[PDB]
C-alpha cells in the first residue's frame, strides 16, 4: 500500500509565474517606525497580490504582501507628506503603508492595479 501524510504545515505563499505580471517597477516605499523614509526596491503586480526581492534578479522572494487586506486611499490632511503624488495603504492586521512616485503616471499604474486586487472581498484569519 502507499501513504501519504504530505501537508504544509507552515502557511507560506508561493508566486504563480504563470499568473500573467501586471506590471513590475522600482517603487519606494516608507516605513513608520521612528523615521519615515523612503526604502528602493523591486515591487511586482501579480496575482492580485505584491510580491518584492532582493534586486531585479527576483533570486527568492523576502517577503509578500496581501493587497486585498491593504486600503488604497489618497493621503489625507494628516499624512501631509511632502513627497506628493502618493498614497498609502491601511492594514487591519498591519501597519499602514505608504508608496509614491515621481510622476503622476507612474502613480496611476501602480493604483489602477492595486486596487484591482485590494478592491478584492476577501480577509479572515486561521489557526496558526
Amino acid at each position: 500500500g502507499s501513504s501519504g501524510s504530505s501537508g504544509k504545515r507552515s502557511n507560506s505563499i508561493k508566486r504563480n509565474p504563470n499568473a500573467p505580471v501586471v506590471r513590475r517597477g522600482w517603487l519606494y516605499k516608507q516605513d513608520s517606525t521612528g523615521m519615515k523614509l523612503w526604502k528602493k526596491r523591486w515591487f511586482v503586480l501579480s496575482d492580485l497580490c505584491l510580491f518584492y526581492y532582493r534586486d531585479e534578479k527576483e533570486e527568492g522572494i523576502l517577503g509578500s504582501i496581501l493587497l486585498p487586506s491593504f486600503q488604497i486611499a489618497l493621503l489625507t490632511s494628516e499624512d501631509h507628506i511632502n513627497r506628493k503624488y502618493a498614497f498609502k495603504a491601511a492594514h487591519p492586521n498591519m501597519r499602514t503603508y505608504y508608496f509614491c512616485t515621481d510622476t503622476g503616471k507612474e502613480m496611476e499604474l501602480w493604483m489602477k492595479a492595486m486596487l484591482d486586487a485590494a478592491l478584492v472581498q476577501t480577509s479572515g484569519p486561521s489557526s496558526g
